[PDB]
């Protein structure tokens, strides 16, 4: 006889949301969505989409506030509660922050521009004032130094997801504890804080806030940061100190753009994945190598979530995929549909008729039981479009 | 020995004051900031003091042909081609604790940012700005109550000391250099803060807008403000106002109560107006009353008079004991150097009754102390032939 509203968007909504299918089948869900959830699968999943397909009833907070039996759990939701509205006080949200600090907006970039090494994803419960109610569980989160403002918000989102799953039990049988929020240390940033229309790089810094800069505002799905409307893809802090005006282009070739800052001379990387995509094709990796300037461009993907490693396979470009895979890449890649990189590769095993790879990727951690957002394993696709001996073969190479 | 220093402002004038005394054999040249008026303002002028002292003048041209000298920077304001003087001996204070907050406004940054600490910093001259290899450094506790100003002089006095304590080394080449890291470097241009422009911003913390206060709070420049109001620091109230941050809770004749983010604000109203005259009568009950924040108690008007100074002048004893036991500092001076000591000479002059004195010293007064024109209280009282003042605080001294 339960029930909870989800409010939110993307994967942290999504995944709360099929945990509690799963899991608690018996508890009644409603769930609420954003004013820019479009019901489109992007780099995030559209929550608006899981809930349609789902046949999970999409509200307003309007009604929200009239099921007295329901808790309330928000989850990156885009609408100020107003608690009064509620007749009761179980009321969660989940902050992607370790409260106090970064309370309200863009905690993604603010904590990598101030030169934080951690931040943190916090669940508390919800009052009149942004990001301030009692705290009830916190998670801290360690920001590499090479990851950038998506890297970040990725974490934040599975971090996200699991600590709801690790309390979602104490808050549905009013099992918790709260702890009332320090004020010291307490820290909040507006969307004033960031006008993303027109971003720019300050070169009147330090060449580690300079780096800083270009990890957080490096989230391509929005904007790379640019220079004279050049994109970058991060950079790097070298060992001299130019004389000249901080600001001042001090060398451009084809991969990248040196400037003066207030100490060390910084190089920007020319954004050059698109041209590495393409590449991957039918390229091999001594020449993708000569196209990297920094490392992580590899784990990069379009609007459509195509990787390099996803393009590698959907073209049986075997090497390349122990070379991207050896590097970092993840063997089981999806785009943003679900589809797997075990997908793409059947694609090209009908195609060319060369099976002969599988077994090797399969040794790397190849995964063919997974399945897209349509629930669909490759098996399925076979099956359906009658390849059954193509399905076999795959079948038996799996573990 | 040789020793080229290029700066402003009292640290420039201690240093050079201090060689003077304790190096006499040092020969001295200056370079001034270009903006250097020539006249005391709340900081001395170090052109001032190197024309009346006829301590050389030169320039940056002029500093690099002189090959046995060292090159001391005390906040001097230009860029200097490093390689090209014949040495190396090349050094500079810096009012942070490098490699964070390089740059401008370092009495400000730290306390807005919520820093615990800062420092400062001995280190060489070096390509980039404030980024040469670090030789000395002085940790600097940043108290909760402690504003712009309070930093500010904690920075001059420790630097002074700083510079004091290594002067042997920087002249024999005896220091040890480390160069600096570059993780956690921070740097603010003087296009961070517009200080012809300043307004608190209320989308914040409590936490963040008294760090605001505070770090906006230094009255020779400017005081915060709220509707035109000035406002000499504040307190985070327990409660939690409904209405948008920056709306008007309350407001009295003492104080402003405002909504934030999180915990409701009260912001005093500046009152050291009223205070300082008070100062010349009133006993400690009645002033402790006006007080909201204790440190109001050590502001100055814009001669350098604190309430300790106006007591003084005054004959005020009851209340310079209670400004004492405060933390004042009995031998407070003005913008002209004259000391409490001074004042209270002047006190007992009016008043013929000198039996006060004995409390003060006991409480720290020094009447050796000198002003800027190098006088003491003993030399004004020769000068005026009043002997038996002289006589009877002449008693005093052992
Ligand atoms: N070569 C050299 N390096 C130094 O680090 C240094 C010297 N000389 N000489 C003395 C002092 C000078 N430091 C500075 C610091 C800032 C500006 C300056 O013009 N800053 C501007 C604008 C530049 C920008 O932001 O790009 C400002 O932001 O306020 C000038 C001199 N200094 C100490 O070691
Ligand atoms: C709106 C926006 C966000 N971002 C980054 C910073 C944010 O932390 C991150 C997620 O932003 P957003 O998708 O607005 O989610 P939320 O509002 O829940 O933080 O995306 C950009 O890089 N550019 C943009 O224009
Ligand atoms: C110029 C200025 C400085 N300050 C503070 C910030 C600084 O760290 C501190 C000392 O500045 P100061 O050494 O006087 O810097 P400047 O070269 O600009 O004179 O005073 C103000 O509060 N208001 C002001 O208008
Ligand atoms: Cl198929
Ligand atoms: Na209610
Ligand atoms: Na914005
Ligand atoms: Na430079
Ligand atoms: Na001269
Ligand atoms: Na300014
Ligand atoms: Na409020």
């Amino acid at each position: 006889h339960m029930k909870i509203i989800i409010a939110g968007k993307n994967d942290i909504a999504v995944n709360v949301t099929r945990w509690l299918q799963k899991k608690k089948k018996n508890i009644e869900i409603y769930a609420i969505c954003n004013a820019n959830d479009t019901g489109i699968d992007t780099f995030q999943r559209s929550f608006k989409k899981y809930c349609k397909d789902n046949l999970i009833p999409i509200i307003s907070l309007a009604e929200a506030y009239k099921i007295d039996d329901a808790i309330f759990l928000s989850l990156e939701f885009d609408k100020i509660v107003q608690p009064s509205k509620f007749n009761h006080n179980e009321l969660f949200n989940i902050h992607f922050s370790y409260l106090p600090k970064y309370k309200g907006m863009y905690t993604s970039a603010w904590p990598i521009l101030n030169g934080e090494d951690t931040s943190g994803v916090t669940l508390h419960k919800i009052d009149h004032g942004i990001d301030t109610g009692a705290i009830i569980a916190q998670k801290e989160i360690i920001i590499q130094p090479f990851e950038t403002a998506k890297d970040l918000y990725e974490k934040y989102i599975s971090e996200g997801t699991s600590l709801v799953i690790d309390n979602i039990s104490t808050l549905l049988n009013s099992e918790y504890v709260e702890k009332e929020q320090n004020i010291k240390y307490s820290s909040y940033y507006s969307k004033k804080t960031i006008d993303y229309s027109n971003l720019e790089l300050n070169f009147s810094k330090t060449a580690f806030e300079i780096i800083n800069q270009l990890r957080a505002f490096t989230f391509r799905e929005y904007q790379l940061p640019k220079l004279d409307g050049v994109n970058i893809f991060l950079g790097d802090v070298l060992s001299s100190r130019s004389i000249m005006k901080p600001g001042s282009i001090l060398e451009r070739n084809d991969k990248e753009i040196i400037v003066s800052t207030i100490d060390y001379d910084v190089v920007l990387y020319k954004d050059n994945f698109k041209e590495i995509l393409e590449a991957c094709k039918y390229s091999d990796s001594k020449y993708i190598a000569k196209l990297i300037r920094a490392k992580s461009i590899l784990f990069e993907k379009n609007i459509y979530g195509a990787s390099p490693v996803i393009v590698a396979a959907y073209h049986g470009n075997i090497e390349l995929i122990k070379w991207l895979v050896s590097k970092g890449a993840n063997i089981n890649d999806r785009n943003y549909k679900g589809t797997t990189v075990a997908m793409y590769f059947k694609d090209y095993m009908l195609k060319s008729g060369d099976y002969s790879g599988l077994k090797m990727l399969i040794d790397l951690g190849l995964d063919l039981t997974l399945t897209d957002y349509k629930d669909y394993t490759v098996f399925d696709y076979l099956e359906k479009s009658g390849n059954k001996n193509l399905l076999q073969y795959m079948m038996a190479f799996m573990k």
